[PDB]
């Protein structure tokens, strides 16, 4: 049995699996009322990707496809429909057992980024090179027009005309447009991947602590804003590098729970211990919300396989 | 002796180490006249990061700092002090060419500047950093970016540059992926550089991992070629396997058929050569990936492609 391992990476060497951001802090929120069921950054300890999770850091909250036409929408701005493919350019097959194309955003909000286009057709007078354009854009994932499982989404621009129909189009995510009440940011609310009033399918399962006194432990990143007030964050269950490592190793899981220790390598001391669950998430024994204030040189080390009955030393 | 290994990843599972892009194709260009001495995506086979290379995919061509002054070019420019990406002050006496993650090529890099004030107020705008400009002096702790926005950028507030593509590849935009910026300005020599790379055996050429980079406007199909993908940098850093010679033999394999499509030399300093006498993409099945075979030497003759 190939021994289970985690990469050796400090917080300052990790990135978020739910948005292209560095990990800023470890975080807990025990009184969270929402069901935690994110779809990016989902991977079992034996290397099975789940939900909409894919391996590329460039693929998280990205889209690839083609603009069809400008469309009318009651909301502010200029709106555009785009078909979407798989990130690798192949047609998205809705019959595959996934919730949406891999990399699709997994939360409600106004995602801000850049739409760019490189034309298929080239100009002989320009050395047989294609024309290009890029503009800021917003994708409202709670919109009834957000239907990535059906191979179509909509985005809005401040630019009023310089977006071309029928041309290859890329969305590069950057942050959120707003976190005002009217922008419906909720990191634990899933989009409706096939539109208003349909049930999502093929989801990665919800995660929760089951042992009294335990809460989920998250890898938290602060996400940029185009405007307005706020300090919004995106919390992932495991960083993207862990997804990548587990996928590579695919080590057999010898129980449902791996005991891990958060260590300071200089001192050699254990700062705290955590349970790393088979389905790919952490719990700790902690009774407060907020950041974990820990030495910058810290990282998780696999200790041993334990079981559900194991009692964690309080943080 | 910890055995050397490469990750098991198809091209479709790899990202560029010189710009935040997926790898699109493997690529050669034997008649390249420029010295190849990129500074991102540089790592020895035994796990030593070099140049401006760091581990985060989000750190490649990124900056962090604070804006200090608005200056109208006659679009709007903004002077920016830069720190290390982790927020600590950049120490110019450290043995690096510039803050880790600093872009390693000449051009107009297009992206988004965002700010969160010290609930806080926020703003973000499209921005361009001309890395060939006299004002591009990251080794001295300062750079300049330009915006189409004329006023709504704040001074003395935390600022992030998220790279997206290039502004232009027109003649006057000075895009050249193999020309290094002058990290301290035009009259000063760059220092602490990762070494240049080249084939040393007749009939060999460099093999690159190529990504196409977006453009804000204009005509073009620009690309950025890296020596190894970011995942290889990350893997080598993790493993730190001792290098048993100066050259590793690797094979590009189709795992379904088990057949080797071609072989390449993976050199100690962290780059590939192949025996190919043509320029352009390598046409290979999407399931293919490189596997370590054995340690060889400079005199080893690669099977021609």
């Amino acid at each position: 049995s190939k021994p289970f391992t985690l990469p050796i990476l400090t917080l300052g060497e990790l990135t978020n699996s739910r948005f292209p951001l560095p990990i800023d802090v470890l975080y807990t929120n025990p009184n969270e009322s929402a069901i935690v069921q994110c779809q990016n950054g989902r991977c079992t300890l034996d290397g099975e990707l789940q939900g909409t999770t894919q391996l590329l850091p460039t693929g998280i909250c990205a889209f690839r496809g083609k603009v069809t036409q400008q469309v009318q929408d009651e909301h502010r701005g200029t709106h555009w429909n785009m078909t979407v493919t798989n990130l690798n350019g192949t047609p998205f097959d809705p019959t595959e057992d996934v919730p949406a194309p891999l990399g699709t955003p997994d939360f409600s909000g106004q995602i801000y980024g850049v739409i760019s286009q490189r034309n298929t057709n080239t100009v002989p007078g320009e050395g047989n090179l294609p024309a290009n354009r890029a503009h800021e854009a917003v994708i409202a994932t709670y919109s009834p027009k957000f239907t990535p499982k059906l191979g179509n989404i909509q985005f809005s621009t401040w630019e009023t005309q310089d977006v071309s129909s029928g041309q290859p189009t890329k969305f590069t995510p950057v942050g959120l447009a707003s976190v005002d009440a009217n922008s419906h940011f909720d990191q634990w609310t899933l989009p409706s991947y096939s539109g208003a009033l349909t049930l999502n399918m093929n989801l990665a399962p919800s995660v929760a602590p089951v042992f009294p006194g335990e809460c989920l432990l998250f890898f938290r990143s602060f996400i940029p804003l185009k405007g307005g007030y706020g300090n919004p964050a995106i919390d992932c269950l495991m960083p993207q590098e862990w997804v990548q490592h587990l996928y590579q190793e695919s080590a057999p899981s010898l129980s449902d729970v791996a005991l891990v220790r958060y260590v300071n390598p200089e001192t050699g001391r254990t700062l705290f211990e955590a349970k790393l669950h088979r389905n790919g998430f952490l719990t700790v024994a902690r009774n407060s919300a907020g950041p974990v204030v820990a030495p910058t040189n810290g990282y998780f080390r696999f200790d041993s396989w334990v079981n559900q009955f194991y009692t964690l030393a309080p943080m």
